[PDB]
DNA sequence: GCGATCAGCGCGT
DNA sequence: TACGTGCTGATCGC
């Protein structure tokens, strides 16, 4: 049966109360300067649509909208406050966002929409939105009579399940999770993702000239030395010229053919010298195609900015992710790609861009939670964790730890926080499985601490059916019971993982929150512009940076307080480049 | 035939 | 061995 609710063609007294929930609806999936295609409140005196040109337009809405002591109940609220800023409008006092709530709940049911989260509560009365928007192509906004009742059935979930939801993350101890943590961050995000970042569009399209002529040159040479034209993007072409025709070894298969994977063309490059150039010709694919293409597509003419969205409710360890750009992945390990950083810029002369990460943030808050005291003292000492690891699982001193020595270290330290997986070690390590195995071995002989923990998680994550954070963050395993082997083993080393990975997320989450009280306290003009999982990127006017050089650093130093002190390095330049 | 999906790949922490 | 976004191609399905 039909919803019942005021179609209003103005705005009135009743709409305004002190709490309701609220939908500024944005169908777009980027938010950013799109329309707001429809407004629903639902409050103590009823339900109400309202149209976006008349509310907007309304002084009255506006101001009620702004007032921090009208409380807002929503889902996505992130995406309305964007949207709106775009519009020169504030959006304050939203003191409860389904969307958060339901991902705190359980980030593994992809709740992406109120029906959704609504579903969990075994509340059915609305549609998911992509039965009402439709999907892909055949996406689109319905008429009036069909939006504004969805619109409604939205408000009024929401007013429903704000309760439940509450008494459900007080019963898991998350609910300061949600109020204090990632609400507020919410909001952060909003002002970062609005705030954009600048782009100097001719020094990446420079890049794009060199990279194509060099690319053209490349993929000459590869048709010269294969004896023949083929689509080199094609694994299935490329396998059919570098394992037929050239009959270079099948060191490797994948479900389809044959693997030609950079690992795999390592080994056979001695082979033959095609096998350097499809390599390069993958390189410089990769930075033309993903980044500079990328980026271009995605910058703001007008402004010469790219406004990333942050996926505040996607991952399941509580990190946030970055799309349309992804600005979480910009190359930096190899020069030529490092180069492309050389083209994000301050948005206002005379500003610098500054960075700060935390140094090694997975193992401290390891030693910290398994409470190991060889781990404890080593970063009691800041030593080099990696040399250190290397002297312990090999038995030398420091002055014995050669460069491949330290590499295996540090690869058994890139892997005990993903869980010890041989097979992936192995892999990593281009070495036997028993091998992989028996550097493991060692290495909990050299941190028994670490192998209790290891083995308390695991039988926590079945005995209570899930693994939590320092923050109270929660993930769910119920494939730890499971009679299959491989299943049983991926979530075993979700259990140890996790409340790793998930720790340092609410760390630099816990950080972002208390450096932008600092900045705003100290009146200074610096502000956020991104979060790369355990770094912090941040403009300023170039008379900031000496203050930032002890506030930074010190903030997300002092977050939390561990077993272990907890450590920031920093460096600030012209470009995101020159901020190393 | 063409949009939607899957397959393989490589970039980041 | 963890967690993501999203490219070009190949294959799926209306
Ligand atoms: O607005 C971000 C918020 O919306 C969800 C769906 O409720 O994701 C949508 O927006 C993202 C950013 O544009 C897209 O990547 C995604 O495909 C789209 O569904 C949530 O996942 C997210 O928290
Ligand atoms: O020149 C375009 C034409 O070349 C083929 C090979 O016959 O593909 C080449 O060019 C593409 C565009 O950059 C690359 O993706 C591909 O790797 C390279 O071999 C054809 O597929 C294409 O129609
Ligand atoms: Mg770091």
């Amino acid at each position: 049966a039909k919803m019942a609710f005021t179609l209003a063609d103005r705005v009135t007294e009743e709409m305004l109360a002190d709490k309701a929930a609220l939908v500024v609806e944005v169908v777009e999936e980027n938010y950013h300067d799109a329309p707001i295609v429809g407004i629903a409140v639902v409050n103590e005196h009823g339900r109400f649509f309202l149209r976006p040109e008349t509310a907007l337009a309304d002084p009255q809405f506006v101001a009620w909208l702004g007032d921090e002591t009208k409380k807002k109940s929503m889902f996505d609220s992130k995406r309305a406050a964007v949207a709106l800023k775009w519009k020169g409008i504030e959006l304050c006092g939203v003191s409860f966002d389904l969307l958060l709530a339901a991902y705190l709940l359980d980030p593994a049911q992809g709740v992406d929409d109120v029906a959704a989260a609504a579903k969990m509560k075994q509340y059915e009365a609305v549609r998911p939105d992509e039965a009402v928007y439709g999907k892909g192509a055949k996406r689109a906004v319905p008429d009036e009579p069909v939006l504004a009742e969805h619109l409604v059935r939205k408000a009024a979930a929401i007013w429903e399940l704000e309760r439940p939801f509450l008494d459900e993350l007080r019963r898991n101890e998350q609910d300061r999770l949600l109020v204090e943590l990632e609400q507020p961050l919410s909001s952060i995000l909003a002002e970062m993702e609005f705030a954009g970042v600048k782009v100097d569009t001719k020094r990446l399209e420079q890049m794009g000239k060199e990279l194509a002529e060099q690319l053209g040159t490349v993929e000459q040479r590869i048709y010269e030395l294969a004896g023949q034209e083929f689509n080199i993007n094609s694994p299935k072409q490329l396998g059919v010229i570098l394992f037929e025709k050239l009959q270079l070894p099948v060191l490797k298969k994948t479900k389809t053919g044959y693997s030609t994977s950079a690992d795999v063309l390592e080994k056979l490059a001695p082979y033959h010298e095609i096998v350097e150039n499809i390599l390069h010709y993958r390189q410089l694919g990769k930075l033309q195609s993903t980044y500079i293409e990328g980026l271009l597509k995605v910058v703001r003419p007008d402004t010469k900015k790219v406004h990333t969205i942050f996926n505040q409710a996607l991952t399941q360890t509580g990190r946030l992710s970055s799309t349309e750009p992804n600005l979480q992945n910009i190359p930096i390990r190899l020069e030529e790609g490092r180069k492309i950083r050389q083209a994000f810029v301050p948005s206002e002369s005379d500003w610098l861009i500054f960075a700060a990460d935390y140094s090694q943030i997975e193992l401290r808050v390891l030693a910290h939670i398994a409470e190991d005291d060889n781990l404890m003292e080593a970063f009691r000492r800041d030593l080099d964790i990696h040399t250190k690891t290397a002297m312990d699982i090999f038995q030398v001193s420091e002055d014995e730890v050669t460069p491949n020595m330290r590499r295996q270290a540090k690869a058994v330290n890139f892997g005990i926080v993903y869980g010890i997986s041989d097979y992936g070690l192995a892999q990593n390590l281009n070495i036997s499985r028993k091998e992989a195995a028996e550097f493991i071995e060692r290495y909990f002989e050299s941190f028994p601490g670490v192998k209790r923990y290891m083995e308390n998680i695991v039988q926590e994550a079945k005995q209570k059916g899930y693994v939590t954070t320092l923050l109270h963050r929660r993930r769910y395993l119920p494939d730890i019971t499971s009679r299959n082997f491989n299943v049983r083993s991926f979530a075993e080393r979700m259990a140890m993982n996790t409340p790793i990975q998930g720790s340092a997320a609410d760390i630099i989450k816990k950080a972002m929150i208390d450096l932008n009280a600092r900045l705003k306290e100290e009146r200074l003009q610096a502000h956020l512009l991104l979060q790369v999982h355990d770094e912090l990127i941040l403009e300023a006017p170039k008379e900031e940076m000496e203050r930032l050089c002890r506030l930074v650093p010190e903030v997300m130093e002092q977050a939390v307080t561990l077993r272990v002190p907890l450590k920031v390095d920093y460096h600030y330049g012209s470009t995101w480049y020159d901020a190393k």
